[PDB]
């Protein structure tokens, strides 16, 4: 059901908040769907988040600093005592300044034993920074382990380049044919991946030949590091000089 | 009043926190943020602050965020359950995580006297960071404290870059008058979260006058989430054997 | 120090979130994980100079996770401070699109550390593109503890906004007049960055007279801030623009 979605917390996605924790060893580094630890010593505690207030006041906030479309939230009990949230509200924000609640508040319906995992897709996906839990019933305890699923997400890393230029009565002014003038061009930065690089018009002095345009630029030779802007005309075509802006993008 | 519209950094769980030391396991920067209370009947749950275990000028606690924020103010707090608070504190940061720097060349800010009552510190200049360092200086019975960052709220974008877009030689627009339209369908490499804007510019251009005028165009259309149809176009009488575009498409948020 | 000279220390740095398979008790957690962090030697109750894990196994791992991708260097790897405690081996696992994982080496051995304090680096074979990564220890002295860094090339973080359609209007002022003539159009982004963007600004349409035969046009910002930009259209010498569209896109990095 969840194939091809990101589980949040066991790919170490998210910051964890809780509101109250029971002990040391009761926290939030114990929440992960299906955690298990040492059933034969007591010392690390239960196999679930537990809270050390119980009452309706206490959550979990998943927070990511990426925005992420999130499709399920998974449920699951204490797996080392009987103790579960059998219902619960979900609250988000986008911008991490006004926060909404799923369905007005309305609970969700959560698990009624240990170690059997209840899914929820929400009605429409949340696009969301930061996520929350908050328990409404429960049997028990307030006690749970849980899970996010969210869409892969995709990075970009951008450049902008201005105003590279031909010069004035540059060699496309002259001659007949291809002909090209080549500007190298080096980015601030090195990207960490190729880029794609669009490298647009922005300023045309040109000679028409029998009522005809003829102007081109691309870039060629693109690294991490940057490219050579090539500029050029063909046929009987005198151009003066071109400008244009460039932009890269570098993915993942 | 004063951090109305800001980001709470803490409270919207939007950082890794790393302390120097933590007293123990209840004593941790789970206990934190501003505000944070706990169960006062019972003990087990320890502080309401992170409290250090060492007792000296050497303690931090970091709060770290991939995403590079602007730094407004720094909110500190005393320990909620006993008196314990941070009288004077300097705070470093880093934005590229390899150089750190100082506010205020190391110099103290003014920190808190009591357990609950909040000082917001509002830096002289607002601080561009990834990570922020809280390093208390002086203190009134241990290093114990709660605190909050605030930062503007960031923006995130995605862009794609796709180039190169022909009409082909030779093409529907070189025949004919009046407005006149060659659509190239158009799928980015992956499919958007959010809507995006497209600019879609020229890079090759082989046209006819007419008495004259050059007229040339080329526009997206439906766009989705997942591609556009990229237009070009001419009008009047104008003849134009073809026309090339790249395109930037950027979804927000 | 000099062997990962300029690289980001992601745990110094809290540049990640650290999830364990099992902490042996509240005070052995990952809070404890930082490459040469040092505690209280002189009281016990704040625990171990290392995360050390609950179950003694081949199943244990320490994962670090970066929202943002990362070019990984390097692991170091380190021993318990306070006790005979240390992870002779481990597996390098790792993912970049948090769907599928990858091992390094095909799951092949990396050779951990012999004591409690000498940092043993390893740089990967190639460097790896991730943003998660795991230590899986495989060997270890006395007990599964652990002080570990990783260490990526510096991150950029750039920000964008895609604006179109900025238009002269139909026969603007560049369609009369003689010399150097420019409309303005002022744009304001949609919202303000951070810091100062660079724009590109490129012709979607183009509706203009030559003049003995020469197409001269121009599209350009001027007084760019963080709010906005003026979009000057202009031409010269003899010709007349009925004219002009762009689109930009602005950008404004860190
Ligand atoms: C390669 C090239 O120049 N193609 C353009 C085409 O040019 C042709 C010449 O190749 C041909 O020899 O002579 C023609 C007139 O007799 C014309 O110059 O012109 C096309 C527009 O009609 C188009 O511009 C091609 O770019
Ligand atoms: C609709 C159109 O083609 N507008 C262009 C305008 O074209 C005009 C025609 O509308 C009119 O019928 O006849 C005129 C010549 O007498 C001319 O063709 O021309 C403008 C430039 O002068 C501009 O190019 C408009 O796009
Ligand atoms: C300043 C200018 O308009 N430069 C363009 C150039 O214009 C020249 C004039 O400078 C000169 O005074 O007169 C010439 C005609 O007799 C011509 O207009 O023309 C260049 C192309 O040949 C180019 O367009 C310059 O932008
Ligand atoms: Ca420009
Ligand atoms: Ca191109
Ligand atoms: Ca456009």
């Amino acid at each position: 059901s969840t194939q091809g979605l990101v589980q949040l917390l066991a790919n170490a996605q998210c910051h964890l908040r809780t509101s109250t924790n029971y002990n040391g060893v009761h926290t939030q580094f114990n929440s992960a769907l299906n955690y298990k630890n040492n059933g034969t010593n007591t010392i690390d505690g239960s196999e679930a988040w537990c809270s050390s207030i119980v009452d309706t006041n206490q959550y979990i906030v998943a927070g990511c600093e990426v925005p992420r479309t999130f499709m399920c939230v998974a449920l699951q009990g204490r797996g080392d005592a009987d103790q579960w949230v059998t219902s619960y509200k979900i609250r988000y924000s986008l911008d991490n300044v006004s926060w909404f609640e799923y369905r007005n508040g309305a609970a969700v319906t959560g698990v009624t034993d240990r170690n059997t995992v209840v899914n929820h897709f929400f009605d429409t996906p949340i696009r969301a920074r930061s996520i929350a839990i908050h328990p409404l019933t429960w049997n028990g305890h307030i006690s749970l382990r849980c899970e996010f699923y969210t869409q892969p997400v995709q990075s970009s890393v951008t450049q902008v380049g201005a105003d590279i230029y031909t010069g004035d009565n540059c060699a496309l002014n002259t001659g007949s044919g291809k002909r090209e003038v080549v500007v190298p061009v080096k980015f601030q930065f090195e990207f960490a991946t190729l880029p794609k690089v669009a490298l647009n018009f922005d300023q045309i002095d040109c000679t028409d030949a029998t009522n005809q345009t003829r102007i081109g630029v691309q870039p060629r030779n693109i690294t991490t590091k940057g490219f050579d802007c090539v500029f050029y005309t063909w046929n009987e075509n005198k151009v003066y000089s071109l400008r244009a802006d460039y932009i890269a993008t570098a993915l993942e």
